[PDB]
């Protein structure tokens, strides 16, 4: 509401090798028009996220972005990679596990059914930008020069509901400086997240 | 001078399956006796730790405790296990990686050269215990029923200086409720620990 913008954080997902939902063969700008059209044409439901500043829409996947999370099994565990990875240069690296794009669990995957489009308020985006401050430029729809909400993340998934965020994401959100949305840890949310992520991994690239 | 105690947190290291430095076939009291007898005989240097409430003593290893950390290489990385484990019952679980006791990296290891004996102030132990509500018994030397300093951790290691704590531990130290000692995160301390723990994993049990 009104139409959307794209926050500069999301721009990492249009670059091959992204650890999660890689959106291929389309520009961020072309990605934003299409999402915005969906909105104009279908008036989707704006869904509460984990805090007041965070919303979600779920849309059919109009991209060739593939399923990016797979269940970990006895059979496929041997393909887990591990390492200390940053989301971006400004952040400290975090202990992270994933299936590599080259591995058996990732060779099967096809286009995901939906897209979970994660939105931050204008205010929250500004708040974090006045702490870390990246001099990167957001991508605006020519139809909307001052959007109230920005796309910060895109999850390519077969569920049309919110999948829990990784437990380290939750832990980092405790530290705006490092940053960090700036929300206190809620034990119950953290433990829900852990129960999901004990048996799932992100697929790289 | 005074002599030391054992904080209840350190008791977990005398149980086989400990994730790190397992002290074998010796009671915590017999451990503390020998440590205090070394203090009286040898006047060891009390070395500052990461915070004012934390010190170390580095002692020749008088136990059969084995080297508990191994350099990760391209040929042993296949033996890494991953998972969400808690340090104790009241802690939330955290993403971890290790070499299992059975793995080829762990079959070669022998008695370590030194012990790093990590101390917390009486004050700090009190402060954390009153935030977490714990109910384990501290181990006291008959010779010192009111120590100024308590053994919280024992590292069985081959160098006579402080090895960086895991990144996890530094992040949890920002939350005393989780806890947590706790201390605002130092970017540069954190990054120093990442550069070590990139190439190193604990050996279990």
């Amino acid at each position: 509401s009104k139409l959307l913008g794209v926050n500069s954080f999301a721009l990492r997902q249009f670059v091959e090798g992204y650890r999660g939902s890689y959106i291929p063969r389309m520009s961020p700008y072309e990605f934003l028009r299409n999402v915005n059209n969906y909105i104009i044409e279908n008036n989707p439901t704006l869904v509460d996220g984990y805090a007041d500043f965070c919303k979600h829409i779920f849309i059919p996947n109009f991209t060739e972005a593939k399923q990016s999370i797979v269940k970990i099994t006895n059979e496929n565990e041997k393909y887990i990679k591990t390492g200390y990875i940053s989301r971006r240069d400004e952040e400290i690296p975090v202990l992270s596990r994933w299936f590599p794009k080259d591995s058996p669990p990732a060779s099967q995957l096809i286009k995901s059914k939906y897209l979970d489009i994660i939105l931050y308020s204008k205010e929250q985006c500004e708040k974090e930008s006045s702490i870390m401050n990246c001099c990167l430029q957001d991508i605006l729809d020519d139809r909307e020069k001052n959007p109230d909400w920005y796309i910060i993340s895109i999850k390519a998934q077969n569920e049309s509901f919110e999948v829990p965020m990784e437990p380290i994401t939750i832990l980092r959100n405790t530290l705006i400086e490092e940053g960090g949305s700036g929300v206190p840890l809620k034990r119950e949310k953290y433990l829900e997240s852990v129960e999901f992520w004990k048996e799932h991994a992100i697929v790289s690239s």
